[PDB]
């Protein structure tokens, strides 16, 4: 649909026929190719295989020749900066 | 800075030296140009022009002429399911 905004003034784009349930995961909002919002419950993982852990470690649930290599974690604050950066050389003996 | 696996195990990955707190926004892990992991506790915003609201309603501060267009909004449930997809043309009066 369409929606009127004026100058100077805020508004708030609704999101029709909806509403927030603890089963929504994420709610994305685009304009173009730009990314302006976005919210997401629980974390990204790759696959089945990975898992976070509460303390943020990452656990790989069953080690392969293919999961070698080097891992990188960064940590950021609440104010986005960057407070934690290392590099895990994951070695898988055979 | 080497970690050693074994195959058909899992493993978990030690952020070293680092505790988790309420203080800390997101963990990252990475593994060359894939995304393994990642945790974030607060909305992606572009600029404090924006603000996510509580039931997925997206607000804008203060309309300019550059806030007009077209603004997608897309949900996912709880299983990365999609439920919605939204085109919102946001005009704005002068």
């Amino acid at each position: 649909g369409t929606v009127w905004g004026a100058l100077g003034h805020g508004i708030n784009l609704n999101i029709p026929n909806f509403q927030m349930t603890d089963d929504i995961d994420e709610v994305r909002w685009e304009r173009g190719s730009t990314l302006v919002a976005e919210f997401k419950r629980k974390p990204f993982l790759k696959s089945g295989a990975f898992e976070i852990l509460a303390n943020g470690d990452l656990k790989i649930k069953n080690l392969t020749r293919d999961d070698s290599g080097t891992y990188n974690v960064t940590v950021y604050s609440t104010n986005g900066t960057r407070i934690l950066d290392k590099a895990l050389d994951l070695r898988i003996l055979e």
